[PDB]
């Protein structure tokens, strides 16, 4: 029997994969980003994967400016984004896609009082 | 009230964040890819977005890198990994990473071929 793992955060590429290999198995395991797959395979032995090697279709700084071209063209309330990052933070001016920054390893109490001044 | 999305793959920093903001709010929502965070902002409003700007932990390459790393310590079966594509396929040989490639848009007649082939 052949155990199957599908990795592939574009939806209509995963769900054409699975419909494929469904009469070829009962086994397969779908996820959604590099991770997911890795720890997937750490649970589970597959004897194939299917792996987009394109994925992800946005990183987190892309799916920001989506997110902010959905705002521009629904003429909606402009969300506050606040980025979490491991990196030294040299600008910490707001910008077109960033309205704050809180570094990693997360301080609890720091992060929700980032959160609730944006939110006021 | 707050509406809070947290986009975080990295699932220590996303359990962290989601336990700091559970006092301010109920409508927190987690998701652990770029397109999954336009996707929730399509379906809901959030005045807030918490944003991994590292995010992926690992790209598709990266995860079967960590695969093939999996598979070397634990001295474990080789699994096939097929790589499906929208570029072309110019050096189709197989490799440390890949073991076959199909390209996008996805054939499930060749996809399931590649697939019983690699199992065999």
């Amino acid at each position: 029997p052949l155990s199957v793992l599908i990795a592939e955060d574009n939806d209509i590429c995963r769900l054409v994969a699975a419909k494929a290999l469904e009469k070829c198995t009962n086994d397969i395991t779908v996820v959604t980003n590099g991770l997911q797959a890795l720890q997937a395979y750490q649970n589970r032995q597959f004897d194939v994967i299917i792996m987009d090697i394109q994925m992800p279709v946005m990183d987190g700084l892309e799916a920001v400016s989506e997110i902010r071209n959905y705002e521009r063209t629904h003429n909606t309330k402009r969300a506050s984004i606040i980025a979490i990052t491991a990196d030294t933070i040299d600008d910490d001016r707001p910008g077109a896609e960033l309205d704050e920054y809180v570094s990693k390893p997360l301080n609890p109490n720091q992060l929700r009082d980032v959160v609730l001044t944006c939110h006021s």
